[PDB]
């Protein structure tokens, strides 16, 4: 069965662990140790194809990063600094993958929050700069959560051929 | 405000890991199964600074200067099973019944905890526990001592049940 190796990267506190646990256990985790980096597997159905998602939830202190096929690059919309940090993440990815075409999705998490400091336009301009999709999500409400992971899986499928 | 909390449950469910996690904010891999002790922590709950005193049970077959006077002063109980341990779950009724008797009451502030929710080998599903917890009319919270998931939720919910019971 087709196993996808997905990595979630981003500044700490943007919701990398909440996003993953949401997809895995379908619950919003209020508290999750920021230091715990781990892999989680889930069988999903994406476009009528069943597959196994292997997700590395990074805590950012390399079997996975060498075999990884797709990246979620996560900022929080209430956290300008995390957004500023995105370029750092993009650059590390292009290196660990020695390529300029790595399947990648820009994720703006915490979209249930009213205190936005990063607008959709800013992030679409970044995502267009990279030529990747932008998806707005909330780990707490499930907004765009499947869309983010499934859009990455769809990017991988294009890249495989 | 001091809250006197007791953690009860079968051997191996993570009573000591849960407590140490709340107290010292780290996951203890090994803790002597036989050590029953009280741990104090100043926390802020709902804007209220409060001293949480926690009696971590080990089913002491010896003397415990605390449980002797703890069970007489105790205000709130965590009833802990592990989700990968059907037997520990089956044991919950035993614990609930023993509590009502040591406290000679039908209204003891109490929370049902399903620990080691980080494990994929679950033998007790959310519904079974919510049905047990509803039978007792208490909250169910799923936790992992290892990831901190729901740990503050469990303890803070118990403190909130106590506050309701006090008035
Ligand atoms: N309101 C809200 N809080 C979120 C969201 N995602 C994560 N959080 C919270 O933000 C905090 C940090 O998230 P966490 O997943 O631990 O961050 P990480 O370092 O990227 O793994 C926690 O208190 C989460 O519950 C979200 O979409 N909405
Ligand atoms: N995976 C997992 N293991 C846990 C968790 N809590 C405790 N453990 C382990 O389970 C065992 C029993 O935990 P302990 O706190 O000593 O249990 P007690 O006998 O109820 O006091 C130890 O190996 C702990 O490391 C948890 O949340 N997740
Ligand atoms: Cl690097
Ligand atoms: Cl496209
Ligand atoms: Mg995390
Ligand atoms: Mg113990
Ligand atoms: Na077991």
């Amino acid at each position: 069965m087709t196993e996808y190796k997905l990595v979630v990267v981003g500044a700490d506190g943007v919701g990398k662990s909440a996003l993953t646990i949401q997809l895995i256990q379908n619950h919003f985790v209020d508290e999750y140790d920021p230091t715990i980096e781990d892999s989680y597997r889930k069988q999903v159905v994406i476009d009528g194809e069943t597959c196994l998602l292997d997700i590395l939830d990074t805590a950012g202190q390399d079997q996975y990063m060498r075999t990884a096929e797709g990246f979620l690059c996560v900022f929080a919309i209430n956290n300008t600094k995390s957004f500023e940090d995105i370029h750092h993440y993009r650059e590390q990815i292009k290196r660990v993958k020695d390529s300029e075409d790595v399947p990648m999705v820009l994720v703006g998490n915490k979209c249930d929050l009213p205190s936005r400091t990063v607008d959709t336009k800013q992030a679409q301009d970044l995502a267009r700069s990279y030529g990747i999709p932008f998806i707005e999500t909330s780990a707490k409400t499930r907004q765009g959560v499947d869309d983010a992971f499934y859009t990455l899986v769809r990017e991988i499928r294009k890249h495989k051929e």
